[PDB]
């Protein structure tokens, strides 16, 4: 399930744009994963009145979240798969204390990659979302792993 470093290269080269506006990309993504699969926002519940895409925009509280999520995803990433440290609180919370199905991260993996699109066209060619397809997949597969080690069946 690996990547090449060239892969890896890839990932942290596209991903270096989303570092230009962490919370923006972010806000994006989640918008995105809210508005495609409005199941996932049921998991967040002072988000509940937020229904149209200009009401998502406008909430800085959900900015914020944004932030937090592809602040921690960033991490993950910049390490190469050697993200066992960082994968562990993340597992933990989300399989024992959100209880989010293992099918969600799916959802925000396909979010991420079209906020990618929609932001850097250019920069993100047919290689770099090949290669951000496997970084996301290796992510998914660690955690989903870590839920069952966890008794997490979700
Ligand atoms: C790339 C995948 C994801 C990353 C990196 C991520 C990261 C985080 C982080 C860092 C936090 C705060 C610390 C913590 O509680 O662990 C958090 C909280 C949370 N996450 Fe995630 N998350 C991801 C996916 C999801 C998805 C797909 C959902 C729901 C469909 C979700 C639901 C939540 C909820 C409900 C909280 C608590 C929010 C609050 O009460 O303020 N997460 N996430």
């Amino acid at each position: 399930m690996g990547l090449s470093d060239g892969e890896w290269q890839l990932v942290l080269n596209i991903w270096g744009k989303v570092e230009a506006d962490v919370a923006g990309h972010g806000q994006d993504v989640l918008i995105r994963l809210f508005k495609g699969h409005p199941e996932t926002l049921e998991k967040f519940d002072k988000f509940k009145h937020l229904k149209t895409e200009a009401e998502m925009k406008a909430s800085e509280d959900l900015k914020k979240h944004g932030n937090t999520v592809l602040t921690a995803l960033g991490g993950i990433l910049k390490k190469k798969g050697h993200h066992e440290a960082e994968l562990k609180p993340l597992a933990q919370s989300h399989a024992t204390k959100h209880k989010i199905p293992i099918k969600y991260l799916e959802f925000i993996s396909d979010a991420i990659i079209h906020v990618l699109h929609s932001r850097h066209p250019g920069d993100f060619g047919a290689d770099a979302q090949g290669a951000m397809n496997k970084a996301l997949e290796l992510f998914r597969k660690d955690i989903a792993a870590k839920y069952k080690e966890l008794g997490f069946q979700g």
